[PDB]
């Protein structure tokens, strides 16, 4: 039904990842993450869980070349089935993508210094806890 | 998780439903509609199904208060599961509200014409047809 | 080499073609064709058939779901072979699409006047005559 | 008579708070207080005590997560009154939330320091001395 | 406590009347008026009732000299107490400025037109109905 | 004749005392001192003498709170008469006001430095020399 | 002491000035006058009768070559004395030009809705009635 | 068929070559590099190869005087055809010109924050490996 | 000495004819015209008589495709010298561009009412009277 | 035929002057100087000698009260006839100005840096080498 043809459907999402290069980064976060003023916020939260981290993620992925992943070391221990879900969901898109793609992890506090070097800020309405990634734009 | 207590979470409709008077209308359409540059544009849309053109009503009729509904005439006829269920919606948020909700369906031409004229346009991903609600903002006295 | 997966590389031309609704209009034109003020300019023009009109026409079409064309009357005389190759584009589209694109002629003065009420006008480099169609966005449903 | 249902009806206010995420910062503060311009003026004095600093964060308490308090030492030798009041306030307010607010001190000067990082300044009508919090956004 | 002498503290209203001429309109209204987009929107409306209709009409009239004032002729039947306690207030804002202020009635629909040619619209709290004036200025 | 109450009647001027809170800054300049773009210009000067420092000095100031006013050494031998008139003026406002106002001179080269951090730079029609003070906002509690 | 050399030391006066092209009209106002809103506004009052409406007139003509001058009818029986003042200043300023200066008279109503298509309109602090006038820019 | 004499028919081109001064550098850059915001961003890129590296350097060259092309060492054995075709190129130009266009490498980290300081940086659809040239303004005088 | 190879210098005029399109106008004027607000404003006027409006006119029309001219009444009695200089320019260039170029004469006030719908005007220091020309963008196809 | 008196007539250049304040700096530059974005460009330049440096120096300063003068030291060597020209008509403007003009000299590259702290830099339409000046307003008191 959308006029654009494949499934990212979303305008400032199409327009961001349309701007990518090499290294450039993107955030998709949870509801309660802060968005630095340095960095374009999209807002694509509706209500609590809608849409989900992972359903972010993986449309963004989709379009985006994705050669890393940077996560907060927090998400091991308080997020594990999530952080489950977004290692495979990465192991099948460096599969699709036909590169590796490299997971890092720092403090959370290093995170968010992190993202006031993004392209944008791609907000979910995911609740549970330390549900942010940082995807760095790339291909082999 | 978020800061803002409540479940309307988005920032752009939080504030366009702050700015609403009575009969100020807002719509909520499907990821097929045109948007008028006359109107205010929230593009809540992420893929097909994503989110639902119910979810968002729904969520956005938690905090406006609603006094009258537009539809397209063509939703009766082609998308009468969706019609039926809105339906229900309506009269559901009705009681919650206290009041009587007016429904009136025009041509789906006429009411593109009447989006004009709206706060906003809230960009659902719903793609079935017709799939599209303008909401008028209205309280009893 | 590019981040966007796909074809569709230019940051202005996915932006414009992601907000597009039903019977929203997109222009692609040739290096002469005069842009009102009242609609995008998009210049992909870099010099002389670069990019050809044809190369616009067809990487706009990869990611614009598209349900009619219009095309000025001058270009079936003076421009026959460019028409036939976008006549037989349109054919090869519309069957990948599942529809049918309605093909439509006006005055080249009336053409230009369709061009103000546009979103955009994608600027080629393409020389030849009376090379310029608005396409129509639309799905079948 | 509000379209907007629940008791935040400024439409600025509704917009900031909606805003927030987790460590971010809203000020309010009384009618004599500088306003940096790195941070956003909401202006709701309309004359002397109207309204007063209690009302205004009461009622922005209402739809903020608040975890943290912020407060001039000088409030509590020149605004003992006002200060307990807040106090008070906080107590219930953390209580409904069912978490703990936490409360310090810091010298005025600093206090308007930090100001300079907060997402707004929402000016009452208050006219008694240093009534001034900085509110920070949090949950459990 | 404010750096500006005087009762009009806002500066957003300090700044539209500083602009009025002579028979420029300023509407104050209540938290249910719809606001056009022709005209600037100055939201001082917190919470229920605060601030009231009253008081924003009063702290806007000792900077604004006022000539006229127009009303809903719905004021009349269906807010009598809210009609009385204005046109009382109308009278001796008249006997202070030393002329007389003219008022009358339109339609709410045709009030709603006038609005769209005002400076501004001051939205206060007021929830009580058709609580909405055009002020017009004027002088002798 | 205005339609504002009282006597403070520019626009601008009213606009930005109205911003102003404690220790915030307000500069009254002649006609010749520069204005860093990292403050707001308000240019009143409209011919040589018109209107004067002290007029809009003294406009200034029946709206705004002065705890103290900066100048520069170069005002007491370069332009004594100016000098007394100013500290006559201060005299009287803090006594209306029921305060001190704190008087204090630095070089101008640092006068300038100073009025890069105030809210605004009011332009007077002043020709006399170093015809410049920093007026900074303050009650007592 | 300005760096400008002239008397027309002002910068929006000497920009707008240096815009205009024959036929295009500036109005130099009294206090009160409304402005509308399709015009630049330029608020030169600074309190009541300074600086006066001749002192405007006067420096903006050392700058402007005026062809013409519109006042409101109303000027000749409620301002006599600025009346004659101006056509006596007009009279002199069409001397130095070494053209004649076409004065023209129009209702006040009317004289507004002119001020609509100016380029600017100049406020200067005059408190007397109907201190307004429409210059038109032209040369010989 | 286009309404500018001569051959760089772009907008923003010709606009950026039009305010180079001495010592201004422009980038033209493949379909992958990323563009500081600190720097003007004009987007040819239609299509893999569409426009190609080469064809955008040529039209640009055309109007543009260029004194010196900065290039990252990675070009040299990861894109060696191009790296040739470029220096050929280059060596016509300042025949053309009459001065000696100097070349000179930096690594690819280097070359991107040198990226930072030019006034524009052109697209081009170029899908090869490290096909980035600033181009540096200047005339022998 | 400029870094844009050619004779046409000025960044926003080099800009304006970039942008043009057939039928599009232009405009050049002398020191005294009234410009809309609805058309661009290019001031190239520095003084009296410089630049000339025949310098102006000259320099654009080595850029700009000129397919007709239009010039008010006025001039044939009131600027003749002028007129006669301008249409030797023209039939110079029509010669050059391998065209005819088309003038013809309103009266001042229509011509006026037509530079509203140019993309710019373009002021020169000229001082004579009624030295205005509206150029019409075009090329033989 | 203006409708501003005098001679200097052009909107920005009289715009720029009339906000000039004591220390400030305004440049006039040839067709080639780089112009920093930290600073305003007000381009004169139209074609080729067009105005000539000069002529703009000239129109700048019967309404700018010029104090000092800056210059590259490179323009004693490479060009004296302009050095002596501009060197001539400072000795003229100070005697009707009635104070001194400070002259001075530094390297080009520092020149260009000192560019970045100027108001604005117009650019003239000279071609010869090192045709660029950075003029100090002041006033004596």
């Amino acid at each position: 039904n959308a006029m654009k043809k494949g499934t990212v459907l979303n305008s400032e999402i199409s327009s961001v990842i349309s701007r990518l290069g090499h290294t450039d980064t993107l955030v998709v976060c949870d509801a309660g993450l802060p968005i630095p003023n340095s960095t374009a916020r999209i807002d694509m939260a509706l209500t609590q869980g809608v849409p989900s981290f992972m359903q972010v993620v993986d449309v963004v992925t989709r379009e985006m070349q994705v050669e890393a992943a940077i996560l907060a070391t927090e998400i091991k221990q308080q997020n594990p089935q999530l952080h489950e879900t977004l290692l495979t969901h990465l192991e099948q898109l460096q599969q699709h993508q036909g590169n590796t793609i490299k997971i890092s992890y720092t403090t959370h506090e290093q995170f968010k210094k992190l993202t006031a070097d993004s392209q944008a800020v791609i907000r979910s309405g995911e609740c549970s806890p330390y549900a942010n990634v940082i995807l760095c734009a790339g291909v082999t």
